[PDB]
């Protein structure tokens, strides 16, 4: 999340692929 | 707060407006 920006949606872009984006907030959860 | 950064207070720059700023942290506080 912090390489990366959340704008439009997946049906927009030509050719977008799917990944999971690593969010550092989630591993903190467990402190 | 990603889009801005704190400086300064609000009794110095000159036709400052009031306002609320989100947290992405504040609603993540739940998990």
């Amino acid at each position: 999340t912090d390489n990366t920006f959340v704008s439009g949606n997946c049906d927009v872009v030509i050719g977008i692929v799917n990944n999971t984006v690593y969010d550092p907030l989630q591993p903190e959860l467990d402190s």
